[PDB]
C-alpha cells in the first residue's frame, strides 16, 4: 500500500562521480572505464560565456589542464576528445567500481531518477520526467553540471541525462551521454527560454489506475468518450495529445483494474471539468504527470484493491 | 533552483541488505559487521501471528532454522537472539561494505529516506516522515519488512527506522533498529489502527520559506502573531503546536529571507483560515509538512555527503 515519488536506489551511479576541474570551473564527470564523461562548458572562460568556440578553446588544452579528482584520488587525464556537447576524459585508471551500463536518448514524458551531486560528491536522489517542451523540473544548484539522470531496471542503469544548464523559469537542460541536448538549447549564454509546457496524458491517467490499483474510484463515471473527442477537450487544458500507441501501453494496468483505457480518460476529462471538490488522490489535489505506466507497473501491487 | 522531494544517496545502505528466510516467510535483513538484523516477526507462521509467544518461538529456533542470503552468498548463522521486537543473527562474515552508522532513534516531525526492497533486493528510495501518529506514509508490498529508513551526516549512516507491518489504512508500522515500535502498535495479527493525525506545523512553515527562497511570495502579508494566538489557531486546523524550540530551529530561514517567524506564521495562519484561493506554493494545493527545516537548508545550500 502507499505510491510515493521513487527513485532508483544510487549506489552503482555514486560509484562513479568524480570531479573535473579546468582552470577556475569546477562541475561533475561521470568516470565509466577509463573514460570521464562531462559537460564541454568546463572550458568556456567567464571572459566569454555568450559565443565560445569550443574546438578552438579545446585544440589549446593540454592533458594536464583538466584535473580529476575520485574521491581523494587524482586521476591523470591522458587523452580528450568531444562529441557533441560532452567531453570525454580519457584517464589512465579504469574505474573498478564501473557497473553494467548503457546509454539510452529517452523521449519526452520518460522518467529517470538524477543523483545530484556538487564537487564530485552525491548530495540526494529524485525522479523526474522529461517534459514535453525537453526541460527538466530539476533541483540544482550552480556547481551541479554534470549530475546525470538513470533508470536502473533489471541491474543495468541505462544513463540518460547529463545536466548542463539552468534557464530562466529555474527549470533545467542537458543532453543526452552522446551529447546532443534534448530540445532545442545551447551550451553557451543566450536568451534561451523554455516553451510553454504540457501536461503528461498518458502518465496522469497512469497515476489514476495506481489510485485505483490502491483502492480508491471516487473519481469514475458512468461515461466513456472517442480517443479523438478526448483529445479534442483535453488540448483545451494544455494536455498532450493521446496517441493510440499510449493506448496500447496502458492496456496492461487497464487489465488489472477492469477499467477500460478511453472509460478512464472520460473519469479524466471530468476531473478536468470538475475539480477534486476538496478530495485528494494518492495524497495530491492536482493530477500528478511524473509517473509513467511502467513506473506504476513497478510501484504497484500485481493485485488490485477492489 | 527548484525544489523537489529529495532522499539521501542510498549505497551505503544497499551494501547492507541481506535476504532472511525462516520456514515458508521470507523478508529482509540488515548486515552490519557480522550480525543481521531483521524482524522478530520472520519466526511466526500464519497459526502463530494471532497470538504468538516469541519467547517459546525463539527457544524452539536454532540457528539453522534461519537462512541468510547476500546476494548469492550464503552466510552461516552462527548465533541468534532477539532485542525487543528485532531479531539479531550473529553471522560468520562482517560485512565488508559496513559504512560507519549509529543507531538513532527519532521523533514524530522528523524525516528519512527509506531503501525499499524485496528479497533482499534494493527496488527503490523515497523520502517520508514520521507521521505525529507515528505511522509512516510509506511505499510498501508483500515482502517490504526488514527495510530500513536512515539519515547520512558526512560520511555516518544513522539507522532509525526498520519496517515491520501494514496497518488497515494502508500506512506503516515499525521500529528502531533496537526493536522498539514506534507507536502503540505490536507485532502480531490483531486489531490495531493507525490514530487521528496531525500536520507536522514546523515543517510546513520550513516548506513556505522554502517557497520564498524560490521565489513564490503571493502569501506574505504585513500582519505578525504571537505564538499563543497561533496555537489556537493550530489546534483548531489540527495542526501540531509550534513551540519555542521550534520557532528557534527556524531562526536561520526567517533571517535569510526578512520573514520573521512569527511574521511567517500570520502567512500560516491566513492560509488555514482562508485557504489559497486556486493558487499553489512550490507546485502543490496542499500545505506540504514532510520537509523538515533541516530538510530545506540542506537542498537549498547543495550539501554533500
Ligand atoms: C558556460 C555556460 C554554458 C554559459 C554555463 C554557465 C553556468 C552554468 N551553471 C553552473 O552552475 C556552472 C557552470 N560550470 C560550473 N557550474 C549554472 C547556470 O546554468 N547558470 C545559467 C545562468 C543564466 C545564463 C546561462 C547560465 C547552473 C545553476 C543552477 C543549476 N544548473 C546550472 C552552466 C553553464
Ligand atoms: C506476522 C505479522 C506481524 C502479523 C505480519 C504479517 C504480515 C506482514 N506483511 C508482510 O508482507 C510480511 C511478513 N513477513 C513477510 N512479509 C504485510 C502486513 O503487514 N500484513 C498485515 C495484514 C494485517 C494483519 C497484520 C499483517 C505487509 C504488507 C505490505 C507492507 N508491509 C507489510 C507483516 C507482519
Ligand atoms: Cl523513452
Ligand atoms: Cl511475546
Ligand atoms: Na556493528
Ligand atoms: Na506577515
Amino acid at each position: 500500500s502507499g505510491f510515493r515519488k521513487m527513485a532508483f536506489p544510487s549506489g552503482k551511479v555514486e560509484g562513479c562521480m568524480v570531479q573535473v576541474t579546468c582552470g577556475t570551473t569546477t562541475l561533475n564527470g561521470l568516470w565509466l572505464d577509463d573514460v570521464v564523461y562531462c559537460p564541454r562548458h568546463v572550458i568556456c572562460t567567464s571572459e566569454d560565456m555568450l559565443n565560445p568556440n569550443y574546438e578552438d578553446l579545446l585544440i589549446r588544452k593540454s592533458n594536464h589542464n583538466f584535473l580529476v579528482q575520485a574521491g581523494n584520488v587524482q586521476l591523470r587525464v591522458i587523452g580528450h576528445s568531444m562529441q557533441n556537447c560532452v567531453l570525454k576524459l580519457k584517464v589512465d585508471t579504469a574505474n573498478p567500481k564501473t557497473p553494467k551500463y548503457k546509454f539510452v536518448r529517452i523521449q519526452p514524458g520518460q522518467t529517470f531518477s538524477v543523483l545530484a551531486c556538487y564537487n564530485g560528491s552525491p548530495s540526494g536522489v529524485y525522479q523526474c520526467a522529461m517534459r514535453p517542451n525537453f526541460t527538466i523540473k530539476g533541483s540544482f544548484l550552480n556547481g551541479s553540471c554534470g549530475s546525470v539522470g538513470f533508470n536502473i531496471d533489471y541491474d543495468c542503469v541505462s544513463f540518460c541525462y547529463m545536466h548542463h544548464m539552468e534557464l530562466p523559469t529555474g527549470v533545467h537542460a542537458g543532453t543526452d551521454l552522446e551529447g546532443n541536448f534534448y530540445g532545442p538549447f545551447v551550451d553557451r549564454q543566450t536568451a534561451q527560454a523554455a516553451g510553454t509546457d504540457t501536461t503528461i496524458t498518458v502518465n496522469v491517467l497512469a497515476w489514476l489506475y495506481a489510485a485505483v490499483i490502491n483502492g480508491d474510484r471516487w473519481f469514475l463515471n458512468r461515461f466513456t468518450t472517442t480517443l479523438n473527442d478526448f483529445n479534442l477537450v483535453a488540448m483545451k487544458y494544455n494536455y498532450e495529445p493521446l496517441t493510440q500507441d499510449h493506448v496500447d501501453i496502458l492496456g496492461p494496468l487497464s487489465a488489472q483494474t477492469g477499467i477500460a483505457v478511453l472509460d478512464m480518460c472520460a473519469s479524466l476529462k471530468e476531473l478536468l471539468q470538475n475539480g477534486m471538490n476538496g478530495r485528494t488522490i494518492l495524497g495530491s489535489a492536482l493530477l500528478e504527470d511524473e509517473f509513467t505506466p511502467f513506473d506504476v507497473v513497478r510501484q504497484c501491487s500485481g493485485v488490485t484493491f477492489q
